[PDB]
């Protein structure tokens, strides 16, 4: 019959927010060399909180998430942020005199390193040096006794050495909601990337994502659960990319078997360069090995589930890539610092039908990048002195259909890849944020004298108790600087508009505050068995959204204002 | 009687804030290049609404607005930003050596332009790079086989090209005060700018607002109502600008009949020079059209209104510009890129007595521009390829009048403008910023036990009614962005501070109150129904201003210590 | 026997947090613009407030000082930001060929200005400019048939030229807490730096302090009372600085005898570098000049002051420092524009047993600098043209105490200085800052139904009685604007904090109220009237902050939430 006003219902509704980063801070506190991304992140929680969610299922998509495009902008900001402070190498481009080096008689890499020298400036304007340096072919191009070079980029974009102090390591970041917000979490074992969840889980914030750059293979990423998932944003179309995911990891091992040595060549006053300054002992390329059995049966699986979709009767026929730039065309990962480019052509190697060493990847070296498919700004990574290794594994590929035939008798996965947000989008599927807003109103039988979540799935009756647990943490009282400022300004405004709405009105006042405006048939008139015992509070919302604004508007004008003016007449004598 | 708080009356006082912008989705949702100045500006609300008070009167200001400077500023810190991340032009400097253009046939426009030919450098710092272009003659400076000449700005500034993506293009924007604020709006149709303004409204913020910048003739600017109103501060002062607002506007267009040719010098690495590279066809002067009956007209309907100010029978007499600066002497804009500069003598040249074909203005273009009078920050437009052709409307005047004596026989109205605040203040001459400040007190019998602003006009009584609509909207849940989380912070800690304001009295959740406070005779007491009945909260509080300090003093001491007190010493049994 | 809340409590703690700046109009208003970024800081208070706390005693400390730091990180960032806009003179790093002292006749001190001859590039880049200038002969450094030099850091970074319009002229700073913290002032007569002050004061903003640069003598400081103070972190260490604070002044003046003429040399476009032209007349040495008798004078008092730790009769014997960097070795100074270094060897030059016209000290001036022995940033001084004279006051040494032994024979003291945290430590010994807590729980036999701190010394009971004074004060109502917005932001979120843990348990209403949390006879029992009327609120926080936290989760916990759950049943009517 009468209005009854509630706060800390559980009640969400999807939108999009400012998040900030957290971070082990406790691994950095003592100081280490100046990471290109995890600094200033508040630290993380040592021990998260993952709740449950008993009935509820919440509908997910992975192609239109908001939370990929804020983790891409975040790292183009603070690449720019870091490349910014150190020297530029604007003196740089000069005719160079280049000619082969002379290794310690080994071949099969003799037309790739040249030995360039030029003219470089010195400290006293008046006065010319004379250097030298080594650089890789795919960085020196020709300019047309010994022939005449210059650099790739000089007709292009300028250059900024990279701060030799800073390291490009890959270290796990969490991205974290202001307070108000929550991250849901799909968490059944078999989610494709789109439609509902049965299994969801509240959590304030994210795991350690690591932000690798790659182009072709996954490296380091989260695997699959039970399964190797394939997941796309509609696999009967050929121009969309096809995400894989592993279930168990594939060893790669990458080296450079070069004892490189770094010389630093002043350009000043101050400024330094770092040329490759000589190469000790032979010299050899760089190569990457993966298992050969353990990567035949990985793709003998794949092929596997890939069939469940394309039919179990169909070859499936790998190929190395179509073409294109070089980091399209080749796994192009860094390792150190060295910004390797390999070739893959050994790995996608195949034609199934339904019925032991090592494979090694030769490849080379690039210094000066130009990544994210950028144009007018570049950089020189310098050179590494010793020898340089890693193990990494792959984690998931991005293949890309053929699609070039209709009878589709046989398919042909060429891999693909070079847009940086599918790198993202294979490690943020299982997220969402939404919104919650804890105010609501429903009939009852008042009238006035003169988990986290862990209810949203219960019905309306039977979550009515527990409106304490929503509203004890509702405030929780340079990038990821000013992030965690908007975050914060924004608990706080939520916080007090929230509080501000309850004031108007006559409650000032946690749990179950009665009201005494009579309840309109024509906002959804059911019986209040249809409503307290059948639906619940996430369902109650739907119908009635309409009519919040017209419930406001009665409880704080019709009903408070007469109410207190009556009061104040009546303290009159 | 006893004082009793109110909170959320209809009071307000002027104020000086921050204002933050708003702009049109449709350019706002613009795919194209990013215009000079609203980038980051919050979409606007579709319907904003228009609360007109009803019975208040205003006392509004033109000359002494706030909001004049801040717009002045906000615009110079736009162009100043627009111009840092693209090309620097100082090895431009070179000396050149010109020659005269060739024309067609029947020369008319020898000594414009020069065909100048320089030395600069390319990307390779060894090697230099022969190139000419087209310069016109306000350009360059001769400098003592053919002459030889510099650029204008080679011993006071240094350049910096205008960066040729981004377009100087004038579009709508709305200065939007936070929440707490309010905009007042005149609506007078004869207001002169100054004095009281019966009909006030009140709008969440302005209208569209095209922040055009051109010198001695307003273009599309907003028109008058009913009369050609004429504004001043001081019509005796000589001194004193004179702008003017016409009924209906003046069509006039504007051409540029040369065809020019955008050539690009590569001056990297990365950076380019984009030079006039050569005219195709016929060469021409470009000029601007006016009609002439329309013109004639407009200058007889306003010298009526100068007829008022300056009395009947007085001869009123127009002249071109006093001469200076070339900025202050012509009548200075941009067409799409170009920034021309035309000579005004045709227009403002009459004699007015008591008792069909177009006028064609010749004009001159200049590309080196150093605007708003800063010497050390100038610019260079690059040329703009092909036909440029406007049209645009006159919608006012900034005149000024001539001194020598007065011995009334005649006046003589010369035109002038330079300084761009009055650009400004022609447009935002109906607005002013107030705040609100809510809380009140006023006396009554009651004692204690043991639209937006529509009531802004109505008796105390009535308007008590309406605390609820007035205490809503207290919180309304690059530089723009810093803009506006100040003034979102600002408006938290008015709201925060109002509402521990009246919560160290016993009044926190409560919008009317009744304390025990005696009302003290000294603070102008009065029988009540000359207060709740003949009387507005504006005028009550003009009158208790001096005592609002000992009333909250009184309110916090003498009641909520001691009660507080006193009931815990009787609690205890 | 029962629990109750009491908000608003003079109650704090040390605590640290940044400060804002806080300076005069005048400063800004004076015709020498942005001598110290006035615009930055705040207007002072026409009166600033000094509350006399009557019974407090403070334990003060002012080698930990955090406003010490504070305040060299903000005068690091200011002169940091000061000379960004300025000219750079890397094209000056040239091949110089100088030859003494030829234009001018010059007493015995020969060889010190150096009269440089070199090429530099004029307004255009085509034509180079031969043109002249005087260096000191600390300002160049010879390179390898008149000889050539070259500047001095011309390998070590890139000079950048102070701004003519700006002067490093100190100003009175004025140090003002953000909202809910507090600064006590210590007014002890004979405070040390250490230990508890009986006299403590509190006071809004600090009195102002200019911040002076100079190692071997305090300029300008604030002067001591009744006697010469020393001040050490440890007098019997040897490696710890020994401050000093005369009673009275001893004057100083300073002289740059040379007629120096400014020499304008364009590096056009924009750059203006200007030059040591010629010196009219003789040359003569820069000296400085202090009274022999007063001297004399005031280390008799200091000798008197300083034997008291160490002996009554023991030999102490005062030396000229021992060596090393110029700035350490010699007292450096800026004299209106110069930047002086003067040996102090004619000062530190007596011995004491264990029972005359004027000091005259020539001197030299170096034009290039960088203080705080950084490296990679440097500045080039322009020459102050014109004779030049200061008139200074020394009001403290800064000695230092050989480790030689000698364990009780002699004592040995040289001057000492060189990092700047010493000169601040001297003029902010007397203030630190502490957070105010306003919360605060005592036991008493309620039980609930089913100056700004002047009063921070007195008995409980009267204290209860003030409760609004703290209560009220607690809200207090581009680069570098963030630090101000993050501290408002900080305090508006304590003050939220505050009033929702306030608003978990059942007292919404502020001030004193009641709870029904029984007083364990643990929690440090004692009789009521020793409670309330023989101990301090101060004390009382000093015997609770172990239990304080138990005592919060029993009255949000164990209390409210089982009233709610008793309240509930009484909800339905
Ligand atoms: C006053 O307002 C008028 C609006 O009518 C301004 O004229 C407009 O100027 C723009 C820019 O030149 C014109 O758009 C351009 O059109 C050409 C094709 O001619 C196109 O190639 C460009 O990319 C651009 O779209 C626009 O057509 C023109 N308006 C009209 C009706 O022709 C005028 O510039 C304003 N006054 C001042 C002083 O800015
Ligand atoms: C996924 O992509 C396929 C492209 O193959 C879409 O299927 C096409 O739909 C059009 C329109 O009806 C037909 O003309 C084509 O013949 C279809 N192609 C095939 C191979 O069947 C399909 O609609 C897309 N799905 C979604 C949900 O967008
Ligand atoms: C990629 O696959 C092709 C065939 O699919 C490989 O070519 C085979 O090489 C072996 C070794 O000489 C021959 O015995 C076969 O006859 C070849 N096959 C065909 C169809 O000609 C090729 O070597 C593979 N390359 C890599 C790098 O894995
Ligand atoms: C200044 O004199 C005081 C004694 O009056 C010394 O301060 C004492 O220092 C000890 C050591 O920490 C403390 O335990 C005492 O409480 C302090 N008492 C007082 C009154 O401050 C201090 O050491 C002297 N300073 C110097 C530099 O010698
Ligand atoms: C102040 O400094 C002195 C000297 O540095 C310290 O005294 C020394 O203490 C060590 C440890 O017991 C002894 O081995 C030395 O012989 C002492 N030297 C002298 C000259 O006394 C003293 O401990 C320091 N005091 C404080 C409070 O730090
Ligand atoms: C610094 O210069 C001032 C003058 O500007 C000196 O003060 C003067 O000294 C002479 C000689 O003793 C007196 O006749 C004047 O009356 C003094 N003038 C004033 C205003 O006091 C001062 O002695 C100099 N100090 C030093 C250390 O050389
Ligand atoms: C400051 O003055 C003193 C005293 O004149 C100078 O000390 C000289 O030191 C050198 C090296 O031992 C010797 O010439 C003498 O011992 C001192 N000179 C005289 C005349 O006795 C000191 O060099 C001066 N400071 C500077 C930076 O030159
Ligand atoms: C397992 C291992 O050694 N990993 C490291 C890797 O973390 C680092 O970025 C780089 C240093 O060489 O490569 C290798
Ligand atoms: C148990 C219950 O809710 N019964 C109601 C009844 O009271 C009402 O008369 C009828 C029509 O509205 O709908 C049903
Ligand atoms: C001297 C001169 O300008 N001649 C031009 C000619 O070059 C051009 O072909 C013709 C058509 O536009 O117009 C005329
Ligand atoms: C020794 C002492 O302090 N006694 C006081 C006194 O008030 C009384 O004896 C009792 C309770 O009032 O305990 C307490
Ligand atoms: C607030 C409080 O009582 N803190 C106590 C302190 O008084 C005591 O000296 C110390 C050792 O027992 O333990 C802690
Ligand atoms: C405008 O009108 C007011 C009267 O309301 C008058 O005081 C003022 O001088 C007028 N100003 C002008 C410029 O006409
Ligand atoms: C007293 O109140 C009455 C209201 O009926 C009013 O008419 C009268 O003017 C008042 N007199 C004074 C002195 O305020
Ligand atoms: C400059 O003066 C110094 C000091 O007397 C002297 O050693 C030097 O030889 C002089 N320079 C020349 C060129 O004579």
């Amino acid at each position: 019959l009468w209005v009854t006003v509630y706060y800390g219902v559980p009640v969400w509704k999807d939108a999009e927010t400012t998040l900030f980063c957290a971070s082990d801070a406790k691994a950095y506190e003592t100081e280490k060399h100046n990471v290109w991304a995890t600094h200033a992140c508040v630290p993380t929680d040592p021990n998260p909180q993952e709740i449950h969610l008993e009935n509820v299922t919440e509908e997910f998509n992975m192609w239109k998430n908001n939370m990929v495009e804020q983790m891409h902008t975040d790292i183009i900001s603070l690449w720019d942020q870091s490349l910014k402070p150190c020297v530029k190498l604007t003196p740089l481009c000069v005719t160079l005199q280049c000619t082969n080096v002379t290794n310690n008689i080994t071949d099969d890499m003799r037309g790739e390193l040249k030995n360039c020298s030029f003219n470089m400036t010195t400290e006293l304007r008046d006065k010319k040096q004379k250097v030298y340096s080594l650089f890789y072919r795919l960085d020196v191009v020709q300019i047309n006794s010994n022939k005449e070079y210059r650099l790739i980029n000089c007709n292009t974009s300028a250059c900024t050495q990279a701060c030799p102090k800073v390291s490009f390591e890959p270290i796990p970041i969490h991205y974290c909601a202001p307070a108000g917000f929550a991250i849901l979490k799909c968490k059944d074992k078999k989610f494709n990337g789109t439609g509902p969840c049965p299994s969801v889980s509240t959590v304030q914030c994210t795991h350690g994502i690591k932000p690798v750059v790659s182009t072709q293979l996954l490296l380091n990423g989260s695997l699959a659960e039970e399964e190797v998932m394939i997941r796309s944003e509609n696999i009967t179309n050929n121009a969309k990319n096809i995400l894989v995911q592993f279930n168990t990891p594939v060893q790669i091992n990458c080296t450079r078997p070069n004892n490189n040595t770094r010389k630093s060549i002043r350009i000043g006053p101050g400024q330094a360069f770092y040329a490759t300054g000589d190469i000790i002992g032979d010299i050899r390329q760089a190569h990457c090995n993966v298992s050969k059995a353990t990567w035949n049966e990985t793709l003998g699986k794949v092929v596997k589930q890939l069939r469940k979709h394309f039919g179990n009767n169909t070859i499936i026929r790998f190929a190395n890539s179509s073409g294109g730039d070089l980091e399209v065309t080749t796994h192009s990962f860094n390792c150190g610092g060295e910004f390797f480019y390999c070739n893959t052509s050994g790995l996608f190697n195949s034609t199934w039908i339904s019925n032991n060493d090592s494979i090694t990847l030769p490849c080379r070296i690039k210094q000066i990048i130009n990544m994210w498919q950028r144009i007018g700004q570049c950089m020189y990574a310098p050179p590494i002195q010793g020898v340089i290794r890693c193990v990494s594994n792959i984690t998931g590929l991005i293949l890309t259909r053929d699609g070039g035939s209709t009878n589709s008798t046989t398919e042909t996965f060429r891999p693909g890849g070079g847009d940086m947000r599918d790198n993202w989008r294979s490690e943020l599927y299982k997220y969402k944020v939404v919104k919650i807003e804890p105010l609501g109103v429903a009939p009852t039988r008042c009238k006035r004298r003169v988990g986290f979540l862990g209810a949203a799935g219960s019905t309306m009756g039977a979550a009515s108790m527990t409106l304490t647990v929503q509203a004890r943490n509702l405030l929780s009282g340079t990038v990821w600087g000013i992030k965690q400022l908007q975050a914060r300004v924004l608990a706080v405004e939520r916080y007090l508009r929230d509080q501000q709405l309850l004031g108007i009105w006559g409650c000032s006042g946690k749990l179950i505050c009665c009201t005494n405006v009579p309840w309109n048939s024509s906002w959804s008139n059911r019986n209040l068995s249809e409503i307290w015992d059948n639906m619940t509070w996430l369902q109650w919302d739907k119908e009635i959204s309409n009519y919040t604004q017209i419930i406001y508007g009665l409880l704080e004008e019709s009903q408070n204002q007469q109410e207190k003016n009556e009061q104040d007449l009546l303290a009159l004598d």
